């Protein structure tokens, strides 16, 4: 359905049921035994929320294959059966069941975005128990996909470790019998007027049954009313939420014996040929694609390192930056409309391309994901609709686009895309290496072209001149659509502290030379819609010859500290501004 | 007074405050202004629990001189004003000041112990203002000490950075208007019986006014009932929580419309000449000195590091670890419960030494920390009196033991400790280098001899054959004492990935070469009970000439990564029992 962020509203409550509960790694026999029903024995310690792989030693639990089993006492006292009573889990990795007191009340496919369940008619009062038990295997039927010795072993399709587990918080809120359910706050802006201004259409709706809303500002000062299910709020002279100047207003639907409120920014996203347009105005991507990557933490949430990354950036001079391959947690998605980070949202499809012989969308011997794929397209937009910083969708990273049924796949994908968006901001895929204007089935399904290329690297390393015209071939290529073209990913594995006069690959001075050479060629094309890094900082991938110790592409080290290309990118977008590039 | 961790009990309630708070940095003029009072305007994101200086960019933040702003939209349900309702501070570092709607309410000197304040009568229902104001000054009525160019900066008398802000987290708990105030259970083992047990001791009292408690085990079976505010619960053939072997029994006090419950271990501390006995058994000391230090949460709580440090504990064959310069954080506490960490438990008592001409105890121009000093005493031992893990309390780091006025100055202080500790343990202070058996206040007022030697580093470095003979001399000198002796700190800095055959100070291969030393007379006395290495981990500090980028005397890396040394402990305690070492 949809999902608010729960927070502390005089109608709800919120309890974080995040801290250090009882752990236990599946054997097999576990299920049988019915360890979800009794407590764990010889149980272990593991705090929540974080992906559990890296905090304890030994590849017994770094490459574990199979179930795990979290185990925490719920408790509760009466005067709240009072009130609906949920349990919102924000992201427990790939699938999850959870058992109160000892039966399964919800499950979910899916480790990146949200699911919630009530507990009122089975939470019994006293002790009860409540044991989410996650899984971590990863297949054809998986988004990210799993592809395929002695033993088993998870083999990803994608390029980044497998960190499963309570990777979100888990907490317990309280509504009314009679609550919200779901916002949804458009705009339409007239710039029109040389000192512009708009008016902004609310659609509440409830789940029994007065129902109107308050509008205020940054600070709290009020500035309207109105009534309805589907109403307007004029505003006059509005400060546009921009990039790198967040104004975020703020907005009380009180309905019924409850009060949830919305911090909302406005602002137009549109394409008009080749230019990406914020707001009426052109704007350029100078940021780089990220990852939810922390040491020990896994993918566990970090709020620290968030704030600390976003400083990090605004320190660098950038703007944008593309979700990894995943949803990212909420609190980040928040912090991004505080501060003003125009974000690319991407889904968990990543993996799609078995060409790495049956076929990618091989309908019988190959991807079972378009059914999932859907879900999370309505799940994610359904989450972070209201998000100013969202500018575009991102539906697949690196898939077989230019492959038979590649169409066939994604349309109904991009159709239901960009019809549940109630903005019906713009869409697209990263395309891989190896493909053409003529060959890509997203230069017609996609509003932006975005490419993952590596001129310098894979292709042409260390040989930066023929690299260069191979970038320029394609690139020039890619003008023939008349469409706005940007790079979400170039970069070169380099070990910071590795130096050379004359530099060789790994090291800082070949990763500069790198990106200023691709650079120089995106300076030439005014179709060239923004440049992103790969990556934004080394993170964690499993092993392989071609990996020293994870992935060493960032422009900062995993614990965020500069490499020499840091310096140099700080200085290029020091000279570029977010608009008005051409 | 006594502060019980607040946790989920049918009669209780708790809702985590921390997220990501709105933030202003003092100029001065904030207080007077009443910026308490309003929101605060041009405001910045702040995550907490952390400590704000690593998480911007530039010297403004990080070397910030006074006052920083938190500001956090509290709000709830009438229904809960029912209920007691509570404001938990575990620790806003240094001075504290809380205003709600804008009065201010509550204040606390001291960043480093818990400190609550009700709101029921001052709570308004709707939109509240609660607004923390934290300041990070230092001087010589601080624990720690802070000490005495252009423009302000605190010079702290400790070495280790001085991070402040929210360090703990901040939350919401509820109780019965008559509710349970403080727990208090003791054990008297009898060993007697070749197979042992023992009977505990309650104490419970509370705050209008029945009181029985409820007695389980690890699982959850029950094993007693009884009644009264101080009676007994005996057990037959208890499990000893044990060094890396910890049982914990549980606790239902139930009494009114109140239950909590407490995990409790029972374990035998006492010393007997030159030896540290647990469980009637002598103990080995064996694991570091540590620091809530991480990046780039600075002081911030950081439950995943928490478990990552235990599991690479655990790893290396360790056992103890002093807390730091301060006591650490409740869930560390607990954590080392379930685990079975023996702990000494430290006060914020570090910096009262001047000799770095007035001085250290001159009581007019010098310290002025005995008061506050004794209120520390109290509130940690009234806050984790009822660990198991904690084996000895530990006043002061490095004090000016061997001044005039030392003893006038710490016999207080002794006397207040082992006369508040309900089960009568150990207390001591680390001693700082200079110092003489016939010199030392500690030589009396202590029951075990801890030094802060670091003979091969400040003495001899790199002469290691003088510096042996040296550690030789004293530590022979300290036999004269007829009690046990433990090193909780010796070290060397040594930046990790320097390497040479022929080592010299900084490399790891003299790291390891120092410790071989010290180690080899270490095992020559037969009362040393206990080697505890500086530092567990790399941790940042002040910065001036004689610090690479902070402290590198760690085992670890910042990011925890191992040294060679750290190779060289894990197979020296791997052949080094927890009992039984002579
Ligand atoms: O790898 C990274 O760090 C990041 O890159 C992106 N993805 C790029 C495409 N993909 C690849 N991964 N590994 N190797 C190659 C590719 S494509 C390619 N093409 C190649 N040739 C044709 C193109 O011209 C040059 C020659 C060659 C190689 C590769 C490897 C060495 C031999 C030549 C998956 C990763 C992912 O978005 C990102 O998640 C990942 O982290
Ligand atoms: O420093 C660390 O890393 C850790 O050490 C501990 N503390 C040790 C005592 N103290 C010192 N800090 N810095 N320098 C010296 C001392 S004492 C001393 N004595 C010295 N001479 C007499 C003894 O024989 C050798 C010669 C010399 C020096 C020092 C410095 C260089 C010149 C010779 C404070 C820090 C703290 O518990 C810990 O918090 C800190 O982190």
């Amino acid at each position: 359905n949809a999902m608010l962020y729960p927070v502390l509203t005089q109608s709800r409550l919120l309890s974080d049921l995040s801290g250090v509960w009882n752990f236990k790694l599946d054997n097999g026999k576990g299920f049988e035994e019915k360890w979800y029903e009794k407590p764990l024995k010889d149980a272990d310690t593991m705090p929540v929320p974080a992906s559990y792989n890296d905090l304890k030693e030994g590849t017994d639990f770094r490459d574990h294959y199979g179930w795990v089993f979290y185990q925490r006492n719920i408790s509760v006292p009466e005067y709240v059966k009072s009130q609906r009573i949920v349990l919102r889990c924000a992201a427990v990795t790939h699938y999850a069941m959870i058992y109160l007191n000892g039966k399964l009340i919800c499950e979910h496919k899916g480790g990146f975005l949200p699911f919630e369940v009530e507990l009122n008619d089975d939470l019994q009062d006293g002790d009860n128990l409540l044991t989410i038990a996650v899984n971590n295997v990863i297949d054809y039927t998986t988004l990210p996909v799993g592809g395929k010795s002695d033993k088993p072993q998870n083999n990803p399709n994608f390029d980044f470790f497998n960190y499963c587990g309570i990777t979100r918080p888990v907490k317990i809120y309280t509504t009314p019998e009679t609550y919200i359910n779901d916002i949804t706050v458009t705009a339409d802006i007239d710039f029109t007027k040389e000192e512009p201004s708009a008016v902004l259409n609310y659609n509440v709706e409830i789940k029994n049954n007065t129902c109107k809303v308050e509008l205020f500002d940054e600070e709290g000062t009020k500035l309207s009313e109105t009534e309805g299910s589907e109403g307007t709020f004029e505003i006059s002279n509005v400060r546009l939420w921009q990039p790198l100047n967040a104004y975020l207003y703020k907005i009380k639907v009180t309905a019924g014996q409850d009060v949830y409120t919305l911090p909302y920014g406005v602002r137009s996203v549109r394409v008009d040929g080749t230019k990406f347009l914020i707001n009426e105005k052109p704007f350029y991507f100078k940021g780089y694609g990220k990852h939810e990557d922390t040491f020990p933490n896994g993918r566990g949430i970090n709020l620290p390192m968030n704030t600390k990354d976003i400083s990090i950036m605004k320190w660098q001079h950038a703007n944008s930056f593309r979700t990894s391959h995943y949803p990212y947690s909420e609190e980040m998605m928040r912090l991004c409309d505080e501060e003003g980070i125009v974000v690319i949202d991407e889904t968990t499809a990543v993996g799609v391309n078995l060409q790495f012989r049956i076929g990618t969308f091989d309908k019988e011997h190959g991807v079972q994901t378009q059914e999932h794929h859907k879900d999370v397209i309505r799940d994610l937009i359904s989450r972070d609709k209201n998000h100013a910083c969202v500018v575009m969708w991102s539906i697949a990273n690196e898939p077989d686009s230019a492959a038979e049924g590649a169409y066939d796949y994604f349309k109904p994908l991009y159709d239901l895309a960009r019809e549940l968006d109630p903005q019906k901001r713009p869409c697209t895929l990263v395309s891989v290496q190896g493909t053409t204007a003529d060959t890509d089935c997203s230069s017609q399904l996609s509003d932006v072209i975005c490419l993952n290329r590596y001129y310098g690297w894979y292709f042409g390393g260390p040989d930066l001149e023929v690299s260069e015209t191979g970038l320029r071939k394609e690139l020039s290529d890619w003008g023939k659509l008349g469409k706005p073209v940007m790079f979400t990913e170039y970069g070169a594995d380099t070990v910071s502290g590795l130096h050379d006069t004359t530099s060789v690959m790994y090291t800082e001075e070949y990763q500069v030379e790198y990106y200023e050479m691709n650079n120089k060629v995106f300076d030439e094309f005014d179709f060239v819609v923004g440049e992103q890094a790969w990556n934004f900082a080394d993170f964690a991938t499993s092993q392989s010859l071609l990996r020293v110790q994870g992935n060493k592409k960032g422009l900062f080290t995993r614990d965020r500290k500069p490499k020499m290309v840091a310096h140099y990118f700080r200085n290029r977008w020091s000279a570029i501004p977010e608009f008005g590039y051409k």
